[PDB]
């Protein structure tokens, strides 16, 4: 019994510095067979291809391909499991994780909502530099302040965060104030940095009187910085481990994977979106991408509905 993690990968346009080198196109992308192939040298037919859950060519706005995963993760949300999902490749207009989250909440409200339930919704946003936790919606404290973590007992495979500040949302609206004024805290020049948002969702519904059900529902959204990065790197070896079926996994070896340990072999429902240069100029970095996505639906987790009855 389980689900292995969901992995797409996206293919994206040419950018403006990869048409300056004159480098060619080549990576080819078979949404229908779910296949991306990747052309390793060179006309020559050296090719190296992997299999997805779901693959998309650049024709694909980033967003439709957002919505693709998120909406039906959305619904497992409210269903009450926990979610994440990890977003690698990121960076007209070009948007990572965060730029959705509005989008996120306003689905997450009109499906509550029109739906006569009564819900609570709660925010975080946290920033990973340099293997430090930085609160990017505390808004008083020092901005160049960490915060500590140490291991709960009550959840003896899991973490708490103290000072991380949770912001109750009523309306799709405070969402963007409150993102915004989220920016306006990791500019220091953020590169190098890993963002994790969490939107937390109570629940409660009457049965039968004397009788009620409590769900709680978590979504994390990871937009992971690219490629030295001990999170990065930990991330490469966790999923390593968890396919070669390695006795220690080396979670505690980055804040990152310490942090998000659940979403990997754990009890959390995992989705990966990793996209990646159509450039030949990127060949290296692409064939390592689809490394660790190819490695990383191999691994299966084993979600469980949160639920009070
Ligand atoms: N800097 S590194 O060599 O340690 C490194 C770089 C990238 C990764 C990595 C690349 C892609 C993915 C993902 F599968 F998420 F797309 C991932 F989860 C991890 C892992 C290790």
């Amino acid at each position: 019994k389980g689900k292995n993690i969901q992995v797409v990968v996206r293919c994206r346009p040419f950018n403006l510095a990869e048409r300056k080198a004159s480098a060619h196109s080549i990576v080819e992308c078979d949404p229908v067979r779910k296949e991306v192939s990747v052309r390793t040298g060179g006309d020559k037919s050296s090719r190296k291809t992997y299999t997805f859950d779901m693959v998309f060519g650049a024709s694909t706005k980033q967003i439709d391909v957002y919505r693709s995963v998120v909406c039906p993760i959305l619904d497992e949300v409210i269903m009450g499991y926990n979610c994440t999902i990890f977003a690698y490749g990121q960076t007209w207009e070009e948007d990572p994780l965060a730029g959705i989250i509005p989008r996120t909440l306003h689905q997450i409200f009109e499906k509550l909502t029109d739906n006569g339930t009564e819900f609570s919704v709660k925010v975080s946003l946290l920033e990973i530099y340099n293997e430090e936790l930085f609160d990017l919606l505390n808004p008083s404290s020092d901005v160049s302040e960490r915060l500590q973590m140490f291991d709960d007992p009550r959840n003896k495979r899991g973490v708490i965060i103290k000072g991380l500040e949770e912001i109750t949302v009523h309306n799709k609206d405070e969402v963007y104030q409150i993102l915004e004024k989220g920016a306006a805290k990791r500019t220091t020049a953020s590169s190098r940095s890993h963002s994790v948002f969490s939107v937390t969702i109570h629940m409660k519904e009457t049965t039968i009187d004397g009788e009620e059900l409590v769900k709680i529902g978590k979504l994390n959204l990871v937009d992971l910085a690219g490629s030295i990065n001990q999170s990065l790197l930990t991330l490469g070896r966790v999923i390593t481990a968890l396919v070669e079926r390695t006795p220690h996994v080396p979670y505690r070896e980055s804040k990152l994977t310490r942090i998000l340990q659940d979403s990997l072999g754990g009890r959390t429902r995992t989705s990966i979106i990793a996209t990646i240069s159509p450039a030949s100029l990127n060949l290296e970095e692409t064939l390592s991408t689809l490394e660790y996505a190819h490695r990383a639906k191999n691994i299966l987790n084993k979600p469980e509905v949160n639920q009070k009855l």
